[PDB]
Parts: structure tokens; C-alpha cells; sequence
DNA sequence: CCGACGTCGCATCAGC
DNA sequence: GCTGATGCGA
DNA sequence: GTCGG
């Protein structure tokens, strides 16, 4: 955290031009600006000094000389002023309640948890889960939790069918010491590129995982992409342990590296090197790496036999999960 | 300066 | 019901 | 909001 407040203060700043002016390029720019400056091995003196990274322009260069001197943001002092911002900011803090719904619900004097509460035939499924559980799901997991919570995943897709493979990414899998939430990576050999040889692989161990009280919530689900709610189990005369949201994705088998590359992220990681990707005539999606021709169309998957291949690619040393946190 | 700036799954809706 | 666009999120 | 061509 040695430039905590300057990233702080650009992350709000990225959170409002998301949330509020919906403006998503300059969310992107910030939160590029804020990645850039939190690697930086060194406490920054001045706004010139932040502009010689990349991402780093004019605008939030001044914007560090403002933090630096007074220690504030006079644009962010307004913003947080702002009752129409403030009410939308917050809004969108309920998960199914993006920039549109929030100001729709502003609109109609929805604006508060209490109105929320009451207000709740005007959610769609989504929302009302999110609003259900928004006090838990602003909570952080510890990793002691996510090594619990890994054990159930693993042994119950497990008792399902023995040829599963069960794999937990996103923060977990970059060694973080604790997470927003679980991200599960699913394989079978019946779900390939190829062919889908079992139906239902995906549902079977949602209904297994509900079975056992684990999965207690469904925010949506289709054949390869689950996202819910889960709950570790408690003992006699326990405090429940809070609710966690739980995504998980089935991917073809023979595609794996390619989906766990993408679901370690980070999601800035991903979208870097994506980036770098298009740059050096490829596309990277979360099931291959393809070759782009003169004429910008995608062409035939390339092989792949480990993550590294697809550095290789894009010619990106090897970098480690737990060296993809940006 | 100006056009690009990751990629996709699921839920929901408008139009037919 | 289908198609395609939009919202939201991973 | 930033910036490579
Ligand atoms: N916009 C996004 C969001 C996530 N992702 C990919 C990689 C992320 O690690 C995988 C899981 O998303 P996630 O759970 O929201 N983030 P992650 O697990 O890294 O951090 P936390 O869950 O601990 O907050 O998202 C992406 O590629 N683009
Ligand atoms: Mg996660
Ligand atoms: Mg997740
Ligand atoms: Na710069
Ligand atoms: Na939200």
C-alpha cells in the first residue's frame, strides 16, 4: 500500500464513471491508471513522476498533485455531495443492480435498503437474492474458509461421477489470502470441443452441491456458466457462517488451459493481456487462442498444451497466478 | 490530434 | 416461439 | 481518460 491513497482515490473515481455517468472507457482508464500505480515499487512525490507510467496521462497526474498537497479531491468531495451519485452509487452496490436499474430506481424514489426492502416485487430474481444477502456478500472469505469450502466443492463433485475435475481459480488460485468469493472451473471427458457425449453435466453437480445444503441460492444457470449462493456448514451452538457467492464454469475438457487462464484472471490481468494479444495478431477467448488474418477475422484455434503455450504465443514470459494480480 | 481500447454466458425484453 | 439487442456480471 | 500511428 505504498500509494494507497492516490489508487483509492482513482478507484472512486473509475466506480463513478461506471456507476453514474455510465461511461465505460473512462472506468477503464482509471482502473488501468490504478492498476499501473499500485505495482509501482516506490511512493510517488508528484503528479510528473505518475505521468511516466503508462496509462497515467495528463488529467490524473493533476489529479495527484491535488491528492498529494491536500490529501483530497475536490471533484470527489462533490460527487459524495451528490445525492442523485451518492443514491446510484450505492444502488449498484446490490449485485443484479447495474448503472441502468439504479437510476431507474432513483427515478421512482426507490433509493434506500430500507425502500429496497419494502420495494421488493419491483426486483427481478437476481436482485432480490442480492439484496437478500447484501450485508454477506460485502464480506471478505478467508483463504482457512476457501480451503473448507474447496474441500466440499471437490469431494461432492466427486461423489457424482470420479472423472470430474474440480478446479478453484479467480484470487484463490493467485494465492490470495482471502477472496470476494469461489470460482469453480469444472471438466468432464464427456464435454469436449467436439462433442457433448452426457447431457445435464453441469446441472447434476448443482443438484448434488443443493443436495447437501451447500448451494442454497441460484442467481442463474444455463448449460455452462452457474452463478449462485453457497454456505459453509456450521456446528451445534455456532454462529452461521455468512453466505458467498459461487460462480462455476463448465468448460470442454481438451480446452483447459485456455479456461483457466482466463478464469485466474485477474479481470485486468485479462483484459491486458487480451489486449496484447490483438497487438500481436491473436484472440484470446476462454476456450482458444486464434490467429488473426490481414483481414481481422479470426482463424483456426491454435494448439495449446499449457497456459505457457499461450504466453508463448503473444511472446509473454511466464507468469505465475500469483504474479497476474493487476 | 483520432480511433480504437477483451471476450463471452445468462436473464430479460422488444419486435415479429 | 424465434431473433437480436440490452443489461449485468465473470 | 490515455495514447500510437
Ligand atoms: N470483467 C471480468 C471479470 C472477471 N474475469 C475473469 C478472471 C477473474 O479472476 C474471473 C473470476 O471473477 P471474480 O470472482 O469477479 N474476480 P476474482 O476471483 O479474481 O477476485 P475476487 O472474486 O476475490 O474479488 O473473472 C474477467 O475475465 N473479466
Ligand atoms: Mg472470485
Ligand atoms: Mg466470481
Ligand atoms: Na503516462
Ligand atoms: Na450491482
Amino acid at each position: 500500500t505504498l500509494n494507497g491513497g492516490i489508487t483509492d482515490m482513482l478507484t472512486e473515481l473509475a466506480n463513478f464513471e461506471k456507476n453514474v455517468s455510465q461511461a465505460i472507457h473512462k472506468y477503464n482508464a482509471y482502473r488501468k491508471a490504478a492498476s499501473v500505480i499500485a505495482k509501482y515499487p516506490h511512493k510517488i512525490k508528484s503528479g510528473a513522476e505518475a505521468k511516466k507510467l503508462p496509462g497515467v496521462g495528463t488529467k490524473i497526474a493533476e489529479k495527484i498533485d491535488e491528492f498529494l498537497a491536500t490529501g483530497k479531491l475536490r471533484k470527489l468531495e462533490k460527487i459524495r455531495q451528490d445525492d442523485t451519485s451518492s443514491s446510484i452509487n450505492f444502488l449498484t452496490r446490490v449485485s443484479g443492480i447495474g448503472p441502468s436499474a439504479a437510476r431507474k430506481f432513483v427515478d421512482e424514489g426507490i433509493k434506500t435498503l430500507e425502500d429496497l426492502r419494502k420495494n421488493e416485487d419491483k426486483l427481478n430474481h437476481h436482485q432480490r437474492i442480492g439484496l437478500k444477502y447484501f450485508g454477506d456478500f460485502e464480506k471478505r472469505i478467508p483463504r482457512e474458509e476457501m480451503l473448507q469450502m474447496q474441500d466440499i466443492v471437490l469431494n461432492e463433485v466427486k461423489k457424482v461421477d470420479s472423472e470430474y475435475i474440480a478446479t478453484v481459480c479467480g484470487s484463490f488460485r493467485r494465492g490470495a489470502e482471502s477472496s470476494g468469493d469461489m470460482d469453480v472451473l469444472l471438466t468432464h471427458p464427456s464435454f469436449t470441443s467436439e462433442s457433448t457425449k452426457q447431457p445435464k453435466l453441469l446441472h447434476q453437480v448443482v443438484e448434488q452441491l443443493q443436495k447437501v445444503h451447500f448451494i442454497t441460492d441460484t442467481l442463474s444457470k444455463g448449460e455452462t456458466k452457474f452463478m449462485g449462493v453457497c454456505q459453509l456448514p456450521s456446528k451445534n451452538d455456532e454462529k452461521e457462517y455468512p453466505h458467498r457467492r459461487i460462480d462455476i464454469r463448465l468448460i470442454p475438457k481438451d480446452q483447459y488451459y485456455c479456461g483457466v487462464l482466463y478464469f485466474t484472471g485477474s479481470d485486468i490481468f485479462n483484459k491486458n493481456m487480451r489486449a496484447h494479444a490483438l497487438e500481436k495478431g491473436f484472440t484470446i477467448n476462454e476456450y482458444t487462442i486464434r490467429p488473426l488474418g490481414v483481414t481481422g477475422v479470426a482463424g483456426e484455434p491454435l494448439p495449446v498444451d499449457s497456459e505457457k503455450d499461450i504466453f508463448d504465443y503473444i511472446q509473454w514470459k511466464y507468469r505465475e497466478p500469483k504474479d497476474r494480480s493487476e
